[PDB]
C-alpha cells in the first residue's frame, strides 16, 4: 500500500470516531479496587453449556451465556460469533476485532480470502460492542474503554473468558484445529489469552494493541477519557496499576508457547504509531517470539490487503 494514503486512511477515521463518538461522552471513575490474586484460576474450568446454546439465521449466528455476567449491562452477557463456513475446511480461526468497531462488513474481505485457503472463520463480538451494547450507551465499545476504569478492566477479563466459550463452542461443532486471530485490540486480548491458554494450534496477532498500561495515556482516540481520568485526580500511576494483570507485555515472563504465535505490524500505522511499535517488538523478541512480519500498511486497510490471508496460511502450515 501507498504511504499516504494509508496514513489518510487511519487520520479520517481517528477524527470521525471523536467527534461523532468519543468526544461527546463522558465518564467517572469509580472503585479502583481490585485483587490479581487469582483471575485467571478458573479459566481452563470454565464450559460452555450446550443446552443454553443457539443458532440464529440469511447469516449464521451462535448466541450464548458469557461466563461472566455483568448484572448491569444486560445486552452483554450474550456473546455472539458469526459463523463463516469454508468448502470443504482444514481449520478453524476464531476471529477478534478492532475497538470501538460498528460495522462486521469491514471484516468480509479477509474471511472470504480465507474461506477461500478453506478456513471456517468465526467472527466474535467483543463485551460492550455490537449486539453486546447495552442500551444506555451511546456506541459500540464506550463502556469497553472509558474513565469506568474497573468496568474496562472486567471487559478485557470478561473477552478472555469469552475466548474460552467461544473456543470450546467451536471443538463442538467440528475436531478440526483452532487459529486465534485478534486484530488491533483484539490482538493484544489474543495475545493475553495465548499467555494463560494453550488451546489454540496457533495465535496471529494483526497491528496489534501493544501496551495496556499507558493506552490511555497516550493514544490519541483516548484524550477525553484521559482527560475524565485527570478532572478525577486519578494518576498515571493508578491506571497502569489498574491494567497491569491484563496487558500483555508486563506478563510477558511467565511460561508459555513462543514458537505457535505471529505477529504482523504495520509500519504506516497512525492509531499504534512506529515508537511503540518497535518496543513492542523489541519486548516481544526478549521473550522468543520469531514469527513477526512488517506490512507497507496503516492500522485500518490491511483489512483490504491480500497478502494478510495468505500469511496466515503460511503460518498455519509452518513450523512451530
Amino acid at each position: 500500500m501507498n504511504e499516504a494514503s494509508s496514513k489518510f486512511v487511519d487520520n479520517i477515521a481517528i477524527e470521525k470516531l471523536l467527534n461523532e463518538k468519543l468526544l461527546r461522552v463522558s465518564h467517572r471513575p469509580k472503585n479502583l479496587f481490585y485483587d490479581d490474586e487469582k483471575v485467571f484460576d478458573d479459566l481452563c474450568k470454565c464450559e460452555t453449556d450446550m443446552s443454553k446454546v443457539k443458532l440464529a439465521e440469511n447469516l449464521k449466528r451462535f448466541e450464548f451465556p458469557s461466563f461472566l455476567k455483568t448484572e448491569e449491562y444486560i445486552e452483554n452477557n450474550i456473546v455472539y460469533l458469526y459463523y463463516h463456513p469454508a468448502k470443504d475446511p482444514v481449520c478453524n480461526i476464531l476471529l477478534l476485532h478492532g475497538l470501538y468497531d460498528d460495522n462486521m462488513l469491514n471484516y468480509g474481505f479477509l474471511t472470504r480470502m480465507l474461506n477461500e485457503l478453506k478456513f471456517n472463520v468465526f467472527l466474535m463480538e467483543l463485551p460492550f460492542h455490537f449486539n453486546r451494547k447495552p442500551a444506555e450507551s451511546f456506541f459500540s465499545g464506550e463502556y469497553f474503554i472509558s474513565a469506568d476504569l474497573l468496568r474496562a478492566r472486567n471487559a478485557f477479563i470478561q473477552s478472555i473468558y469469552d475466548i474460552e466459550a467461544s473456543r470450546n463452542l467451536i471443538g463442538n461443532i467440528n475436531t478440526l484445529p483452532c487459529l486465534l486471530v485478534g486484530f488491533s485490540m483484539g490482538g493484544c486480548i489474543s495475545f493475553r489469552y495465548h499467555m494463560l491458554r494453550d488451546s489454540f494450534k496457533g495465535t496471529f496477532l494483526i497491528n496489534p494493541v501493544t501496551d495496556m498500561l499507558l493506552l490511555v495515556w497516550d493514544n490519541p482516540l483516548l484524550v477525553k477519557v484521559k482527560k475524565d481520568l485527570e478532572d478525577s485526580g486519578v494518576g498515571k500511576e493508578q491506571v497502569m496499576d489498574v491494567f497491569r494483570i491484563i496487558d500483555p507485555c508486563e506478563n510477558i515472563n511467565t511460561r508459555f508457547n513462543t514458537d505457535n504465535i505471529a505477529v504482523v505490524y504495520s509500519i504506516y500505522d497512525q492509531i499504534v504509531g512506529e515508537e511503540k511499535n518497535a518496543i513492542f517488538v523489541e519486548k516481544i523478541k526478549k521473550a522468543g517470539l520469531k514469527k513477526i512480519l512488517e506490512y507497507h500498511a496503516g492500522h485500518l486497510n490491511i483489512l483490504r490487503v491480500p497478502k494478510l490471508s495468505n500469511d496466515i496460511y503460511e503460518f498455519f502450515m509452518s513450523c512451530l
